[PDB]
């Protein structure tokens, strides 16, 4: 209450606490941080959506969220959109996109893990789950995760998008479709090399601020920012990124239990009686993290050089912790 207006007074910082929000919120991190963004960005008087219309949407996108799964649950949603929220004010960015793609990015990440059954999408495929026989084994997780969140914009009730422009929802649409498709794992490394050589021939005014030509470039960021959102537990304080790191190996080692009683082969990284928690998360840094958020640093770059401070301390910390 008094609580929640002092966490929410980091709304725009990196050192927002979410477990903190979402235990003031009613277990409702995601309903209530999405209204605060969007109260803060004045989305809801640009595109004219009714508060009614935005809370009734997001309690039932929320509530679509599984509450038994450790990691992808409402609070990573919420995590992501609040991460989002503050990379689209990076300086390097400024005045870059459009209202409505800044719209698409936060929304984009508020629905990206929806219905997400806290197993992967390698587990789906070879259970031969109904997921991934409608999907065709092509990005089972992220396909579906769309799906739900659009399906729910179709009851006028729950429409939010309905005061905007025929062509405002289709281009909203598109750029949402991209971002989501985009945080699908086995698709990192494609995402990077593209990222790098944006890098490569990224242009600025003399202000130090990007240059984005088409449509094309402003997607590709957009793309990169909600993967470097979803990939951002590392580079938060040790005291969020801990609390992240045992919820998403409660959800994997719960993952390898199903697998182990079904006969199949143990994910190693899903495995609790061989896998270490601490190696896998250096791992994780060295390999994925650590290599995207230099490449998105030298994008936006000074803006991101805390990030990147702390990423270091976090990834020598979880190596001082294996003997
Ligand atoms: C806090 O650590 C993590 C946070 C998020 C993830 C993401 C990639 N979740 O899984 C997928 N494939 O979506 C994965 C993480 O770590 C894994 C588990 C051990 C090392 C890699
Ligand atoms: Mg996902
Ligand atoms: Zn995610």
């Amino acid at each position: 209450e008094d609580h929640l207006a002092k966490e929410l007074e980091d709304l725009n910082k990196w050192g927002l606490n979410i477990f903190n929000v979402a235990g003031y919120s009613h277990n409702r991190p995601l309903t209530c941080i999405m209204y605060a963004i969007f109260q803060e960005r004045d989305l809801l008087k640009t595109f004219r959506i009714s508060s009614d219309t935005f809370i009734t949407y997001m309690m039932t996108l929320e509530d679509h969220y599984h509450s038994d799964v450790a990691y992808h649950n409402s609070l990573h949603a919420a995590d992501v959109a609040q991460s989002t929220h503050v990379l689209l004010s990076t300086p390097a960015l400024d005045a870059v996109f459009t209202d409505l793609e800044i719209l698409a990015a936060i929304f984009a990440a508020a629905i990206h893990d929806v219905d997400h059954p806290g197993v992967s999408n390698q587990f789906l495929i070879n259970t031969n789950s109904e997921l991934a026989l409608m999907y065709n084994d092509e990005s089972v997780l992220e396909n579906h995760h769309l799906a739900v969140g659009f399906k729910l914009l179709q009851e006028e009730h729950c429409d939010i998008f309905m005061n905007l422009t025929k062509k405002q929802r289709q281009t909203l649409r598109k750029m949402v479709i991209d971002m989501v498709l985009a945080t699908d794992m086995s698709k990192h490394m494609s995402l990077l090399a593209d990222l790098k050589t944006m890098v490569e021939t990224k242009k600025v005014t003399s202000s130090g601020v990007l240059l984005l030509d088409n449509y094309t470039d402003r997607i590709q960021v957009l793309r990169n920012m909600v993967h470097c959102a979803d990939l951002s537990n590392p580079t938060k304080s040790l005291e969020l990124y801990r609390q992240w790191t045992d919820r998403i190996m409660e959800e994997f080692f719960q993952q390898g239990d199903k697998e182990r009683e079904r006969g199949m082969e143990i994910s190693p990284m899903c495995d609790k009686h061989t896998a270490s928690v601490e190696k896998s998360q250096v791992g994780f840094i060295d390999y994925i993290v650590h290599p995207l958020w230099e490449t998105w640093a030298d994008l936006v770059q000074p803006d991101a050089q805390d990030i990147l401070d702390t990423l270091e301390d976090n990834r020598n910390w979880y190596q001082s912790m294996i003997p």
